[PDB]
């Protein structure tokens, strides 16, 4: 039988702040149910130690969402409003199944756009270069199609092993730390003045796979939404 993810003390803060949605954004676990031990192949605890998203199909997710701790409500902020917002984790990207492209595994994502996604991603060119099996940051500053909508970077090479990261917002200024260095320094956000919808993402996002039936999947070693204000 598969062992639930809140058997082990690890990701218990998290989960008493997210909802679990799969296999779209509707809601597959409250964050009470989370804690109570919710669990299915989409989502268990892997060699006692990691919490496993999986998940197949194009746009199908199996993702936290941030609430308001203890039971509480969707979350809303705004990368203007003073204060710092950190998301961190540890995630062990394995190999990916033929047909995954790219595998969203955090976001800072708003009622209407991503205003961040850390992927994984299978190959593509970036100002030029080409990159292989690579974790990637693609922000937004608009809401168009248009590459001038996106400022894109490689973050890190995968790594067989876990890869640490840490999102900061503040002033509406991103940064994003990898292994301990920061990789990107103070991305303006500030076309997200005023938006006051945001809110962290962690898990498995499934973009543009060339098989529906593939299944991605995301070992996280830890996760967190760190509160500076306590
Ligand atoms: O190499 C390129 O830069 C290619 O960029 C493509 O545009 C991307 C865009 O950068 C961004 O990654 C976007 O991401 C969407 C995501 O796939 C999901 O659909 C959902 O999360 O919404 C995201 C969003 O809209 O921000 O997807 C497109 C994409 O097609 O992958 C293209 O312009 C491509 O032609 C170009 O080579
Ligand atoms: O296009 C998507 O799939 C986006 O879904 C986003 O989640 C929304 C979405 O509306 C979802 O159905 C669900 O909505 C709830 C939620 O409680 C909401 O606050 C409302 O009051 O009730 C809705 C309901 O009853 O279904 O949750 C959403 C949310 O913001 O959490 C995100 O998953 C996006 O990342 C995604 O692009
Ligand atoms: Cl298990
Ligand atoms: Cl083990
Ligand atoms: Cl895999
Ligand atoms: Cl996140």
């Amino acid at each position: 039988f598969l062992t639930a993810v809140s058997s082990i003390d690890t990701f218990l803060p998290v989960l008493n702040e997210a909802k679990l949605q799969w296999p779209t954004s509707a809601l597959a676990a409250s964050s009470e149910e989370l804690l109570g031990g919710y669990v299915g192949s989409q989502f268990y605890l892997q060699d006692g130690k990691y919490m496993q998203f999986q998940i197949a199909g194009s746009s199908n997710r199996c993702e936290l969402r941030q609430m308001i701790p203890d039971g509480g409500s969707e979350i809303g902020w705004a990368v203007d409003d003073g204060t710092t917002h950190t998301a961190t984790s540890s995630i062990v990207v394995p190999e990916q199944v033929d047909g995954v492209e790219e595998v969203t595994i955090m976001q800072i994502h708003s009622g209407e756009a991503p205003q961040l996604r850390i992927s994984w991603i299978r190959s593509k060119s970036l100002d030029g270069v080409a990159y292989e099996d690579f974790i990637m940051s693609t922000v937004r500053i608009g809401t168009g199609d248009s590459s001038d909508n996106f400022v894109k970077t490689h973050l890190a090479d995968r790594t067989a092993g876990a890869m640490s990261f840490q999102i900061d917002v503040k002033d509406s200024k991103l940064t994003i730390t990898v292994n301990g260095n920061v990789v990107v320094n103070g991305q303006d956000l500030s076309f997200w003045d005023g938006t006051d919808s945001c809110y962290f993402k962690a898990g498995a996002y499934n973009n543009n796979p060339t098989s529906e039936s593939a299944t991605a999947r995301i070992k996280f070693a830890a996760l967190a939404w760190v509160d500076h204000h306590h």
